[PDB]
DNA sequence: CCGACGGCGCATCAGC
DNA sequence: GCTGATGCGCC
DNA sequence: GTCGG
C-alpha cells in the first residue's frame, strides 16, 4: 500500500462531504482521486506528481503536500474535534440512517449507540435492524466464508427450481481474499425483457433462504431486488458465526451480461465506464447498452452476447473482474 | 468560465 | 389509492 | 473537486 496515508486521507475527506457536508460531487471526486492514486505504482513524492493523475486536481495536490510534510491535515484535524460532524459520522455508519437522518436525530439529542438503542421507537424497520446488527456488520467476511455461503445460497436455489442461475458478484467475483458482504445475480428463464411468465420468483427463493434460517433479517424487498441479512450455520459447541448482509438482484435473463457486468463493479469501476461510454455515444444501465441519438435521447438496444461485447462499443480493451476493483 | 459528473430499486411521505 | 419527490441503498 | 470545450 504505497500511498494509504494519502487514500486513506482523501477517504476520510469523501465521507466528510457525503455525510456532513452533503456535497454528493466532492464526495465522488475525492473517492475518484483516491482510486486512480490506490492503483499508481510509484510511492508518491509530491503534490503536483500526483496532479498528473486525472481525478487529482490542485486543491487536492495542496492537501497532498501537506500531509507528505506533516503526516496530517489540519482540515481533518479540526473535523474530527468537532463534535456534531463526529456524531453525524458516526450515526451514518447505521445501515438505513443516512446524512439526513443522521443530523435529524443529532437534532433531537440521538447521537450515540446507547442513545439509538433507548429510541429504537424512533427508527423505521431498515434502520432497527441496521443498529441490531451493527457490531456484525462492521466485520468483513473471509473469502472461506463467502465460499460456504456460495455453496449455501446454490444449493438451496437449486430446490426451489433447477431452472434458477445465481451468480454471486461483488468483490467476491472480483477475487478479493475478504468482502464486505454478499452479492447475488439471479436469473430465471420465466422472467425476460419480454415477459414475466412466472410471478414470485424472487419471494419463492427468499423463502427458501429463510426456510433453513440463512437469511434472518429484512431491510428491504420487492420483485427485482431483496436486501437483508444471513448467517452461516455453526457447529456444535462453536461460537456462532456474524450475521451478514446479503444482497440479492433478479435481473431478465436475456440482459445476464450488462447485468453481472453491473453487479460485479466495483462501483467506481462503473462509474468511470459508464462516463466513457457517454464520452463515446452509449449509455450503460444493468439492463442493455444504447445508442446516444443526435439529441440528447437513447436508442434501441444494441445486441450484446458476451461482456467483452459491451468494452468494444465504447472502445476498451476487456478487462477481467480482478481487475475491475477501482 | 461552465456544465456535467452513472444508472436505477425500494421505502417513505406530501399532495391530490 | 395514485404520482412524484426525496432518502438511502446497490455495484 | 476536477475536467473538457
Ligand atoms: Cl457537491
Ligand atoms: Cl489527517
Ligand atoms: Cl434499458
Ligand atoms: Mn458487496
Ligand atoms: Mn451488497
Ligand atoms: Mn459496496
Ligand atoms: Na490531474
Ligand atoms: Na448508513
Amino acid at each position: 500500500t504505497l500511498n494509504g496515508g494519502i487514500t486513506d486521507m482523501l477517504t476520510e475527506l469523501a465521507n466528510f462531504e457525503k455525510n456532513v457536508s452533503q456535497a454528493i460531487h466532492k464526495y465522488n471526486a475525492y473517492r475518484k482521486a483516491a482510486s486512480v492514486i490506490a492503483k499508481y505504482p510509484h510511492k508518491i513524492k509530491s503534490g503536483a506528481e500526483a496532479k498528473k493523475l486525472p481525478g487529482v486536481g490542485t486543491k487536492i495536490a495542496e492537501k497532498i503536500d501537506e500531509f507528505l510534510a506533516t503526516g496530517k491535515l489540519r482540515k481533518l484535524e479540526k473535523i474530527r474535534q468537532d463534535d456534531t460532524s463526529s456524531s453525524i459520522n458516526f450515526l451514518t455508519r447505521v445501515s438505513g440512517i443516512g446524512p439526513s437522518a443522521a443530523r435529524k436525530f443529532v437534532d433531537e439529542g440521538i447521537k450515540t449507540l446507547e442513545d439509538l438503542r433507548k429510541n429504537e421507537d424512533k427508527l423505521n424497520h431498515h434502520q432497527r435492524i441496521g443498529l441490531k446488527y451493527f457490531g456484525d456488520f462492521e466485520k468483513r467476511i473471509p473469502r472461506e466464508e463467502m465460499l460456504q455461503m456460495q455453496d449455501i445460497v446454490l444449493n438451496e436455489v437449486k430446490k426451489v427450481d433447477s431452472e434458477y442461475i445465481a451468480t454471486v458478484c461483488g468483490s467476491f467475483r472480483r477475487g478479493a481474499e475478504s468482502s464486505g458482504d454478499m452479492d447475488v445475480l439471479l436469473t430465471h428463464p420465466s422472467f425476460t425483457s419480454e415477459s414475466t411468465k412466472q410471478p414470485k420468483l424472487l419471494h419463492q427463493v427468499v423463502e427458501q433462504l429463510q426456510k433453513v434460517h440463512f437469511i434472518t433479517d429484512t431491510l428491504s424487498k420487492g420483485e427485482t431486488k431483496f436486501m437483508g441479512v444471513c448467517q452461516l450455520p455453526s457447529k456444535n459447541d462453536e461460537k456462532e458465526y456474524p450475521h451478514r448482509r446479503i444482497d440479492i438482484r433478479l435481473i431478465p435473463k436475456d440482459q445476464y451480461y450488462c447485468g453481472v457486468l453491473y453487479f460485479t463493479g466495483s462501483d467506481i469501476f462503473n462509474k468511470n465506464m459508464r462516463a466513457h461510454a457517454l464520452e463515446k455515444g452509449f449509455t450503460i444501465n444493468e439492463y442493455t447498452i444504447r445508442p446516444l441519438g443526435v439529441t440528447g435521447v437513447a436508442g434501441e438496444p444494441l445486441p450484446v452476447d458476451s461482456e467483452k461485447d459491451i468494452f468494444d462499443y465504447i472502445q476498451w480493451k476487456y478487462r477481467e473482474p480482478k481487475d475491475r476493483s477501482e
